[PDB]
C-alpha cells in the first residue's frame, strides 16, 4: 500500500491583478497599492505651524493692508493663501512679486521692529480713502507716506546702521502719481528721485507720472522695493520727493517655512504632508494627489494605481 | 537496445551581440534595436498643422513685415522658423524677445481684431522706406506710427475696455530717434513719455534719444512691448509722444502649439514626431537624432544603440 | 565502505555587511565602496589648468583692479576664487553681476586687445585715490574715465567696427555721481546720456545722481556693462557725459573653462575630478564629498556609503 506525500502552496478564492516586467495582468494571492490617491481634504494643523491667510495675502500681510493688521508680527511653518483674498488698500505692484512672496514665505515670519528715522522737513503719515483703518482713511501699516511741508520738500539724506546680530529687511517705496499737477500738489516739485543704498547695493528710481485705471477712485500707484541690510552695513535713503518710506524693518530668517494655495479647511489633526487638497497619509512612497506640497510626502506620480504583489501566484483549482 | 532521447534549444547562423549586467558582448539569437537613429530628412506635414515661416520670423509676421503679409490671421500647432530668414521692415528690438516669441508659439495664432482708438490731434500712418510694401514706404502692419499734427502732439490718455469672454494680447512699442532734432520733427517736444496700463499692471517707458547703427539708412530703433488685458479689464494708454501704437488685438488662447528653428523641407506624409532634423519614427522608446522634439516622441539618449534581446543566448556547435 | 564527496564553497572570518532588495543587512565575503567619501584637500595643478585667484574675483582681474595686474591676459580652464578677495579700486557695481562672471569663466582667458577710440573734445584717464596703483592714484586698467576738458563735455559719437575673424567683448560702464555739484565738476553739464549699440543689440543708461555709502571716501559709483561685437557687426558709442570707456576688447571663447570658489590650496599632482574641498579620486562612479564638481568627477549622492557585493554569501561555521 505505502503512501503519498503531496507538496503544495495556498492559494486565495479573492487574488489581485498586477504588472510585471513580461505579463501586464498577472493574478498574486495579494497586493498593496503603492500611490496615494485621497486626501481627507483639510489640513491638519499639526505638527506644522499653519497660518490661514483669510482675506490676505502674504504680500498684503507684509505691507499693512488693514484688512490684514491681525497678521503682524506672526510666524508660521507655512503659509496659506486663499483664493478669496483680496486687496483693499492704496493701488500697489511689485516689480518681482514672485521674488519678494518666495522670499518672504521662506523667512517665516513677520516679525518687524519700529525705526525712527526722523524725518524733517516734510509731512509724515498720509494717508487715503482707498485705504480705510476704522472707517478712517489710512495707508499701509508698516508705510509711511511722505509730502510736503509748507509747500517745501527739502532733500531727504538719512542713514540707518545695522548694528544688530542678524538680517533687516527694508521695505519701501515709490509713489508714481496720476498726473503733474498730483506731483505738485504732493511733493512741491516736478521730478522725484529715489536712490536707496547700502555698501554692497544701490537701487534709483524715477517715478513715472500718467493714469492708471482708477481703483477705489486712485488713478495713482505704488511700486513696492526691498532692501537687505547685513550687520555692519547701512541704510542710505536719499530722496526729493515720491518716497514711501520704510517705518522699520522686519526679520528675515531661514529655515523650512513656505507657502502655498489652497481653499481646504483647517482640521485639528495630525498629519505630516500637505497638499493643496488637504492632508494626506505618507505610508505609501508615491501619489497622484498633487505636484503641490510640504513636508514629509510621498512622490508625485502619474499613475492612478501601481501595486506592488505581496504574495505567490495565486493559481486556484 | 533502448533509445536515446535528447532535450535541446534552436541556434542560428547569425546571432547579435547584446550587452548584460555581467557581459558588455554576449551573443544572442535575436534582438531588437531601441534608439531610433535616423530621420527621413523631411517634416510631414500630418498629423500636425504645421506653418512653414520661409523668410519670416514668427516676431515679423505678428508685427506684420511686409514680407509676411501671408501669414496674418494664420495658426499652427508648429511654426517652422528658417535661418533663411531675415528682417526688412523699421529696425527693432524686443526686451524679452525670447518670452513673446514663446508665448505667441504657444498660443499658435495670429488672428488679430482691428479696434478703433479714435487718435485725436496726430497724425497717424507715419510710413518708412526702411519698410516697403508694394513698392511705397510703409510699416509694420498691426502698428501705427503717430506723430504730430500742425507741429502739436497734444497728450493721448485712451481707453479700450476688455469686454469679451477671451483674454487680448496688444503689442505695441517706443520710437526711439536718432538725434534730438528727430524728436521735435516727429513728436514737436523734445520729451516724450508712454504708460501702459491696466487694472492689474503697469508699463511705463522713456525714449532714450541717440544714434545706432544704420539699418536701411535708419539710426533710430523702435523697442516692442506686449500687454494681455482680461475680460472685464481695460487697457489704458497715456502718451505725450513716441508712441508706436497698436491697431487692435490678437486672440490669446492655450493649447499644443509650439515653434522649432529647421532647415528641413515640408512632405507630404504622416509622422507623429517631429525633429529639426526631420520627422522620425516613433516605434522605439528612445532616439539620438536630436533633444529638440514635437509631438509623440521617442525619449533623447545619448547612446547610439541599445539592443534588446529577443531571443536566447546562441550556441552554435 | 566506499567514499563521501562533498560540495561546497568558501567562507571567510571578516565578512562585510551589504544591503539586498528583501535585507537591509546580509553578509558577504567581499564587498566594494561606490561612495567616495574623502578628498585630499589639495586641488591638483594636474591635469586641468588652474588659475588660483589669490586676494582677485575674477570680475576684478577682467576690470584691472591693481591687485589684479598679475592676471592681464591670462588664460585657465579652472579660475579658483578664494573667500579672503576683496576689491580695492573705485567702488562699483555689475547689474547681472552672475551673467559676467559666468560668461567670463566660461571663455576661459582674459586676452584683451587695445583700441585707439580717438576720444576727442574730453579729458583721459580720470583717477581716484579709491584705487591707488604703485602708490598714485589710478584706475581699473582696462577702463577709460572721461571728464571734461576746459568745461566743455562735447557729445562723443564713436564707432569701432569688428573686422576680425571672432567675436569681442567690450566692457564699459557708467558713473554715478555722489551729487550734482559732482556732476558738472566732472562732465560740465547736468543730465548725462550713454548710448552703446551694434546692428543687432541696444543698451541706454541714464546716470542716477545721489550718495551712496562711502567707500575709501567715494560716495559715487560705477555700473558696469557689456557689449558683445560679432565680426562684420559695429560697436556705436553715444554719449553727452558719464561714460567709463572701455580700452579695447577682450576675446570670448567657447570651451570647457569655468570658475570654482574654494579655500583649498592648490598641489602639485595629478587628479582628473576637482572639488571645492580639493581633488577626489573618480574611481568610484558615486561621492559625498560635494556637489559642486569639476572634470571627469563620480555623481554626487546622498549616502554615506553603498557597499557592492564582490563575494558570494558569507556563512561561517
Ligand atoms: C495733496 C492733495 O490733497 N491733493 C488733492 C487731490 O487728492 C485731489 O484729487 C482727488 O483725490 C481723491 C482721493 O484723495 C486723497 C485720497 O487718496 O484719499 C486724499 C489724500 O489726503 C491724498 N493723500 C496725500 C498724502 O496727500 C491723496 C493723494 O493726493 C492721491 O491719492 C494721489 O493720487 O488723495 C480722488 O482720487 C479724486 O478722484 C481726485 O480728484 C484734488 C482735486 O480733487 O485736489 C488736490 O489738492
Ligand atoms: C519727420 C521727418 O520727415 N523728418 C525728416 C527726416 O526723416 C530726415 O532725415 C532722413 O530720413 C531718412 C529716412 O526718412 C523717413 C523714412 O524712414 O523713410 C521718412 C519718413 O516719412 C519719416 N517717418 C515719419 C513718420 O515721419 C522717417 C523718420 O523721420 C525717421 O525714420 C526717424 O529716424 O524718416 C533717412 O534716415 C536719412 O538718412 C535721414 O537724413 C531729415 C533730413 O533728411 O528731414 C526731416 O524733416
Ligand atoms: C572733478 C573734481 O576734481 N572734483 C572735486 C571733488 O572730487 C572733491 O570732492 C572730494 O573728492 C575726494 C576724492 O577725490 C577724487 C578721487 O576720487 O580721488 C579726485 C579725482 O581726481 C576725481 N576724479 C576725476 C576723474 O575727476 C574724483 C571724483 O571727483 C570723485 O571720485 C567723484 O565722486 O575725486 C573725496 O571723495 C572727498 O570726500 C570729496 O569731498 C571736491 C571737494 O573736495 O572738489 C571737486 O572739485
Ligand atoms: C496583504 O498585504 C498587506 C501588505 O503587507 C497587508 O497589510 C498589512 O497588514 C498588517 C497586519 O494587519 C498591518 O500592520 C500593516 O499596516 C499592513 N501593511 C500595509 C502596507 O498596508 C495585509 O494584511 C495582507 N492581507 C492578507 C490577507 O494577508
Ligand atoms: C484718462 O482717461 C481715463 C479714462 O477715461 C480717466 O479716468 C476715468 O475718469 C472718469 C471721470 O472721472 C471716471 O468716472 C472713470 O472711473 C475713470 N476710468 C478709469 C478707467 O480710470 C482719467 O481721468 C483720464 N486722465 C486724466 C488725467 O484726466
Ligand atoms: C540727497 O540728499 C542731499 C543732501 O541733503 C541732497 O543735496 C542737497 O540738495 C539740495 C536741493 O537740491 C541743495 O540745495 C543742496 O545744496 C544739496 N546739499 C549738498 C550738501 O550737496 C541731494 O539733493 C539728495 N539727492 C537725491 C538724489 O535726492
Ligand atoms: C487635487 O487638486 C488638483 C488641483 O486642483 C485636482 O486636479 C485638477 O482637477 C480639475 C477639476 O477636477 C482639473 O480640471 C484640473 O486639470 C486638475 N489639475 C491638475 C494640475 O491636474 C485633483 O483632482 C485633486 N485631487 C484629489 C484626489 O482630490
Ligand atoms: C527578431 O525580433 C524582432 C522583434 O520581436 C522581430 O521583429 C518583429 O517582427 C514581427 C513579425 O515580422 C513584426 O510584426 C514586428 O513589427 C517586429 N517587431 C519589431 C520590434 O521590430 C523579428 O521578426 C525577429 N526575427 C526573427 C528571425 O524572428
Ligand atoms: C554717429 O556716427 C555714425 C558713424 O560714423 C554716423 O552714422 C554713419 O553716417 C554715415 C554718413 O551719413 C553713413 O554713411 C554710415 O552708414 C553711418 N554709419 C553707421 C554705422 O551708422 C552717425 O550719423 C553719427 N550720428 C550723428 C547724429 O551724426
Ligand atoms: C496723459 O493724458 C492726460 C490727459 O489728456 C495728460 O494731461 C494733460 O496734459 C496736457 C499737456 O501736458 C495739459 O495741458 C493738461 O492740463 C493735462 N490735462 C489734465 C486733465 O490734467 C497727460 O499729460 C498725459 N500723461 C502722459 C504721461 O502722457
Ligand atoms: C540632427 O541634427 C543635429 C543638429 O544639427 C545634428 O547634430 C549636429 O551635427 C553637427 C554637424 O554634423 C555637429 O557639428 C553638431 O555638434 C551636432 N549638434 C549637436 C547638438 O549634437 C545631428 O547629427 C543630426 N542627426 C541626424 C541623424 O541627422
Ligand atoms: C575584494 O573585492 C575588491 C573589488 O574587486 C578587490 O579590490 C580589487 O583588487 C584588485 C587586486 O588587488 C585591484 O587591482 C583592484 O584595484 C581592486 N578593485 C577595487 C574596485 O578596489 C579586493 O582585492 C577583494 N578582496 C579580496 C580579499 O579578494
Ligand atoms: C548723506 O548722508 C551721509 C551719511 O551721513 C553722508 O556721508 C557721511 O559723511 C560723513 C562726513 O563727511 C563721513 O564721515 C561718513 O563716512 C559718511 N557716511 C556714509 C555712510 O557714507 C553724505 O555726505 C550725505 N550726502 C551729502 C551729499 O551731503
Ligand atoms: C551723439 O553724438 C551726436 C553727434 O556728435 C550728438 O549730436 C550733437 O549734439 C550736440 C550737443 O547736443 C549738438 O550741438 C549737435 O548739433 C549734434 N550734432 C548733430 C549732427 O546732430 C548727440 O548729442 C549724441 N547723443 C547722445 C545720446 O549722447
Ligand atoms: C566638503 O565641503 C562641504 C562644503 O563646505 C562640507 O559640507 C559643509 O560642512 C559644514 C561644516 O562642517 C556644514 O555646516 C555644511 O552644512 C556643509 N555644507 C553642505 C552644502 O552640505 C563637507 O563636509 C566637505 N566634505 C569633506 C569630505 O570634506
Ligand atoms: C473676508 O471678506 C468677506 C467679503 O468682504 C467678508 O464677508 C468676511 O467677513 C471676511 N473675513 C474675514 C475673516 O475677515
Ligand atoms: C506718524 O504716525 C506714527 C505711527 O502712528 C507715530 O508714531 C508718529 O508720532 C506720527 N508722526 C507724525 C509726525 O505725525
Ligand atoms: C525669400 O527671400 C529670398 C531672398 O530675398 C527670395 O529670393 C525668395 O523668393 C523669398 N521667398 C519667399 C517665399 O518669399
Ligand atoms: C490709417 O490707415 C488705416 C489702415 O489702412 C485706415 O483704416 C485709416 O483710415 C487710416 N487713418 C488715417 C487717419 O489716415
Ligand atoms: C592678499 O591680501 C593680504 C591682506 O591685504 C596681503 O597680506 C597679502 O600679501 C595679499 N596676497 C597677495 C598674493 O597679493
Ligand atoms: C591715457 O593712458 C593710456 C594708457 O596709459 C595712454 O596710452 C594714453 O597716452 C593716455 N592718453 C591721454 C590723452 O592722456
Amino acid at each position: 500500500p505505502g503512501a503519498t506525500l503531496c507538496l503544495g502552496h495556498h492559494a486565495v478564492p479573492n487574488g489581485t491583478i498586477v504588472k510585471t516586467i513580461t505579463n501586464d495582468r498577472i493574478e498574486v494571492t495579494n497586493a498593496t497599492e503603492l500611490v496615494q490617491n485621497s486626501s481627507i481634504g483639510e489640513i491638519c494643523d499639526s505638527p506644522h505651524q499653519i497660518l490661514d491667510g483669510e482675506n490676505c495675502t502674504l504680500i498684503d500681510a507684509l505691507l499693512g493692508d488693514p484688512q490684514c493688521d491681525g497678521f503682524q508680527n506672526k510666524k508660521w511653518d507655512l503659509f496659506v493663501e486663499r483664493s478669496k483674498a483680496y486687496s483693499n488698500c492704496y493701488p500697489y505692484d511689485v516689480p518681482d512679486y514672485a521674488s519678494l512672496r518666495s522670499l518672504v514665505a521662506s523667512s517665516g515670519t513677520l516679525e518687524f521692529n519700529n525705526e525712527s528715522f526722523n524725518w524733517t522737513g516734510v509731512t509724515q503719515n498720509g494717508t487715503s480713502s482707498a485705504c480705510i483703518r476704522r472707517s478712517s482713511s489710512s495707508f499701509f501699516s508698516r508705510l509711511n507716506w511722505l509730502t510736503h511741508l509748507n509747500y517745501k520738500y527739502p532733500a531727504l539724506n538719512v542713514t540707518m546702521p545695522n548694528n544688530e546680530q542678524f538680517d533687516k529687511l527694508y521695505i519701501w517705496g515709490v509713489h508714481h502719481p496720476g498726473t503733474d499737477k498730483d506731483q505738485i500738489f504732493l511733493y512741491a516739485q516736478s521730478s522725484g528721485r529715489i536712490t536707496v543704498s547700502t555698501k554692497r547695493s544701490q537701487q534709483a528710481v524715477i517715478p513715472n507720472i500718467g493714469s492708471r485705471p482708477k481703483i477705489r477712485d486712485i488713478p495713482s500707484r505704488i511700486s513696492i522695493y526691498w532692501t537687505i541690510v547685513k550687520p555692519g552695513d547701512i541704510l542710505l535713503i536719499n530722496s526729493t520727493g515720491n518716497l514711501i518710506a520704510p517705518r522699520g524693518y522686519f526679520k528675515i530668517r531661514s529655515g523650512k517655512s513656505s507657502i502655498m494655495r489652497s481653499d481646504a479647511p483647517i482640521g485639528k489633526c495630525k498629519s505630516e504632508c500637505i497638499t493643496p487638497n488637504g492632508s494626506i497619509p505618507n505610508d505609501k512612497p508615491f501619489q497622484n494627489v498633487n505636484r503641490i506640497t510640504y513636508g514629509a510626502c510621498p512622490r508625485y506620480v502619474k499613475h492612478s494605481t501601481l501595486k506592488l504583489a505581496t504574495g505567490m501566484r495565486n493559481v486556484p483549482e
